[PDB]
């Protein structure tokens, strides 16, 4: 027998509180979509050995980490796991965790185990920031998670924290029946310590900006999912692209790649809204005339001002599992 | 036959978006309690005439006319109303919400309907900006609601706006197995035309204490509630009773009679976070040391700087309903 174990990419919005004064810390908004998708099978392997296929390297050594631990945790089998479609790997679809989540589950099916996706996450070391991949795992949909609260000496030196258990969701909602342009830009995969240094030039930002930046999403974003208001909606997302002050800074951390996108689409009469996801490549866009944003990304594909572009919809179940032959 | 409809009171923490630039307007984030409480009956009226008992003759002649109107719009019997126990009127418990909501959904119940609350709440013609009283009917725990998308022309005359379907909970979460102190002061029941003048002298607030009042809701609140952090909890709480630019206006246009217990519970040790209820009369109060704060508000009580106070919980569920004799 095998499990077969399909999930979703994670969206990224925007992550919320990034200040040296704030109750709590990080907090990201982020959505679940069909494409790209996981799907991946794992069996017991004929020998006795451990074994990943189908994906980069770096997720194929912390898969077979992840398949030796739970097998020396829940006392089941070695497994094979072959990922017949892959997340892209850092591209801002969230691959790590919601890859390890699927694939962990799948294996603790096949060992009988019904395992708490925010405690598996905990064990595969997952959603040390973010709850978004944990929680869009479990449910997908809309959600943002309510990060993490502060100590009393946050204050003093905000650098440390800033940076066991996964931030549960604060808001959990179905998205509508819209469907999504997805925008494989031109992006690097950003540097280790170019990033930690980047993050330490940008953060703490200023408190009235982590304060916008939850006005936007608790009141801007999520109301609108809530009450199915296209126009809200769009009108949010463009205050988060356009004006987040983190944001901002992502997109210029990528640079022309990413920001020449987000102009065009915005410029676009085709692309009511537009986001970049975490510093990307992928950016996702929103259409009340997909039949016009259709023809406008093939000729930016055309011109090669993006790799790629596909329509998806969300996904408002998270990870399912089917057992197959 | 009779239906008996219980229902918890509503205790709000603070209104959120009421500046002229934001997205939206409004919202509240509120729980319910088992005390006060709504305690009613609802039969066929014999005389075919119906019939109001046990509330203030504000709330009676509106329970009448609701009545009179389900009657018409469910071709139902004349129905009598006997409250057993009323939610005090004007107090800061969402009475005029909550009891409509549980007598319209009673009669429904002996008309054979089960009506949806949000419809009822429309029909009653309540709800207009608060979503509150209409969620925690259907749900009950701690909840925040959205409130309105802001039209175009709002950044213009926001005025006009401030000021047909309640706001949905954007934020539902079930209430820690806290319990929550009660504190009925000396306070006025405000003055409608002295009250909308107020309104409008504070409101619009500036767009950086919306967006402060947001994050310390869901970025502060909510995320405490839904971790169960009574540390958390408490230090949002105090925040929005001490800071909130909204709040701070309510306290001042009730005056020393709210403020003095307030800044009381501050000071006092037993007490760890306290808050008034919309203008009050009612504050409400959290403690892990609840055999110190009832001797705390024993004190208050004799002295006369409060009219009473008791224990309760939250009621997690809203509103209930028997079939008696
Ligand atoms: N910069 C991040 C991250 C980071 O990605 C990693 C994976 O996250 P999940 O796939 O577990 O959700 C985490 O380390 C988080 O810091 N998330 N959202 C953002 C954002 O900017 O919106
Ligand atoms: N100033 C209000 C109101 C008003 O009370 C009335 C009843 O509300 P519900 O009982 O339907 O929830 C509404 O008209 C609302 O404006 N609510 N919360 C607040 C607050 O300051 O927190
Ligand atoms: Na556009
Ligand atoms: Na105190």
């Amino acid at each position: 027998g095998a499990v077969r174990v399909s999930a979703p990419a994670r969206l990224s919005f925007t992550a919320i509180s990034l200040d040296g004064s704030s109750l709590r810390r990080n907090g990201i908004a982020a959505m679940a979509v069909d494409r790209p998708g996981l799907t991946a099978e794992v069996r017991e392997a004929a020998d006795g050995i451990v074994a990943v296929t189908g994906t980069a390297e770096e997720t194929a050594r912390e898969l077979a980490a992840a398949l030796e631990a739970l097998r020396k945790l829940w006392d089941g089998p070695a497994a094979r796991v072959d990922v017949l479609e892959a997340l892209p790997q850092h591209s801002g679809f969230g691959s790590k965790t919601s890859t390890l989540l699927a694939v962990g589950h799948a294996y603790g099916r096949l060992c009988g185990v019904e395992p708490d996706l925010r405690e598996l996450a905990r064990t595969l070391g997952r959603g040390r920031t973010s709850g978004a991949s944990t929680g869009l795992s479990a449910y997908g949909g809309f959600l943002v998670d309510g990060g993490h609260v502060n100590p009393p000496d946050f204050a003093e030196a905000p650098q440390k924290y800033l940076r066991v258990a996964p931030p549960k969701p604060v808001v959990r909602l179905d998205f509508p029946d819209w469907p999504v342009l997805v925008l494989l830009t031109h992006g690097r995969h950003l540097g280790g310590q170019e990033e930690l240094e980047w993050f330490h030039s940008v953060a703490p930002i200023p408190a009235e900006e982590s304060w916008r930046t939850s006005h936007l999403v608790f009141m801007g974003l999520a109301p609108a999912v809530l009450e199915q208001d296209f126009d809200a909606f769009c009108a949010a997302v463009n205050e988060i692209t356009f004006t987040g002050h983190f944001k901002q800074a992502q997109i210029a951390f990528q640079g022309d790649a990413v920001a020449d996108v987000l102009e065009a689409g915005r410029a676009a009469p085709s692309v009511d809204a537009i986001a970049l996801s975490v510093t990307g490549p992928a950016c996702f866009a929103f259409t009340k005339r997909p039949e016009d944003a259709e023809r406008w990304a093939w000729e930016l594909k055309n011109r090669g001002l993006i790799r790629d572009f596909w329509f998806t919809r969300a996904n408002n179940q998270g990870l399912a599992t089917t057992v197959v032959s």
